[PDB]
């Protein structure tokens, strides 16, 4: 029995979720040429509104954040209007939705933004090329200056303001999966020797500045953060990364965020450097609402939550394969297994 998945969950004084099931953020690359959410996207999100909370696909804060085709933005008025259709539809269907705010850092590609500079903490290129594209090899980033950083913080904050204009319930800051914020938090990507590198406090500085700027614009109750203490996507591991997160997590707790959310694909994986699974590491160092994710069935998620491993469960691939995931779980119906083939279709 997975009855606990359908508990009401009070995130905070502003937001109460009707159940513990979140739709995980899932890039689909289906926005229009202007990076505006389409009416097909509106329908896609609207039909998943039985989720306690939807986290949107990663949404770029400005043009030089783009690293994949057709990923929506929220920096133009047209994008705001397109997103307003999405949020209105979700709300009309009895749901709630946060936008996931994205900058890809060294994983951006200049093909998407007129040949400009790719930005990152340090000039450390990742291997390979953009997936599902013809020969877009990743490039050596420019190490951002402190002035670049100030502009990036500003643009995260402005994006957050725009999110509220677009009618979202809040923001999940994308601090995970090897993208810009995560790049500051790991030694592979952050080789800086200024106030944004070297020490745990310094490496955490960018993440905390973005969090604080966004809170100052839209409020802590409407601000969550996704993190990846375990390196796994476009990120080489480093035994020293753990102490950065040892510092970051208590600092994050001071901000009384709506939630912290793990970024991983299979949370049953144990990380040597974390002394166990990603969620268990975070749970041991962070005492507020935690969203678990990664290869959980409704059954294993229910048990984890019962055992106080985390509080909310994000579901990704099964929500792609089953738009009616929540109803099927509620009624013990057969779930279709996800296959990569399903990404071609937006249903
Ligand atoms: C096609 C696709 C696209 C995305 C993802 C995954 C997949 C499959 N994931 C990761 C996702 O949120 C989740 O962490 C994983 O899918 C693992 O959870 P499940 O096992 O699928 O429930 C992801 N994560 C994120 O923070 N922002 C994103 O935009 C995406 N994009
Ligand atoms: C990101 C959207 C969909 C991507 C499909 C490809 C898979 C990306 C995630 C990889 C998961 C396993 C990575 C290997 C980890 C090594 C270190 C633990």
């Amino acid at each position: 029995s997975v009855e606990n998945l359908f508990d009401t969950y009070k995130l905070n004084d502003t937001i109460t979720l009707k159940n513990r099931i979140l739709m995980a953020p899932l890039t689909r690359c289906m926005a229009d040429a202007n990076l505006v959410p389409t009416d097909d996207m509106v329908a896609y999100y609207a039909r998943r509104a039985e989720a306690g909370l939807i986290i949107s696909e990663a949404t770029i804060i400005r043009p030089d954040a783009q690293g994949y085709p057709n990923t929506p933005g929220i920096f133009t008025q047209a994008q705001i209007a397109g997103w307003r259709k999405v949020t209105d539809a979700v709300h009309a269907n009895g749901g709630k939705i946060f936008v996931q705010l994205w900058h890809t850092g060294r994983v951006a590609h200049p093909h998407f933004f007129g040949g400009g500079d790719v930005l990152a903490p340090s000039a450390q290129k990742i291997e390979g090329s953009v997936p599902r594209m013809r020969e877009l090899t990743y490039v050596t980033p420019k190490a951002v200056t402190v002035e670049d950083i100030q502009g990036l913080v500003r643009d995260y904050a402005k994006a957050a303001e725009n999110v509220i204009e677009a009618g979202f319930d809040g923001v999940e800051i994308h601090g995970a999966n090897g993208y810009l914020i995560d790049q500051f938090l790991h030694h592979d990507s952050n080789r800086r020797t200024d106030e944004y590198g070297g020490t745990p406090v310094n490496m955490s500085r960018f993440a905390l500045e973005v969090v604080d700027a966004i809170i100052a614009r839209i409020g802590h109750d409407r601000t969550g953060l996704r993190i990846s203490p375990g390196a796994y996507f476009n990120m080489a591991s480093d035994s020293r990364d753990r102490v950065v997160f040892d510092y970051l997590l208590p600092e994050l707790e001071k901000r009384d965020l709506a939630f912290v959310h793990i970024g991983i694909f299979d949370d049953s994986i144990e990380f040597d450097y974390l002394g166990g699974t990603a969620s268990s590491y975070v749970r041991a160092h962070y005492g507020k609402t935690l969203v678990g994710v990664g290869s959980y069935s409704a059954e294993t998620a229910s048990k984890a939550i019962a055992e106080d491993k985390f509080d909310l469960i994000a579901i990704g691939r099964p929500f792609i394969a089953n738009p009616d995931y929540v109803a099927k779980v509620r009624n013990s119906e057969e779930l279709v297994a996800y296959s990569d083939e399903m990404l071609a279709s937006l249903i």
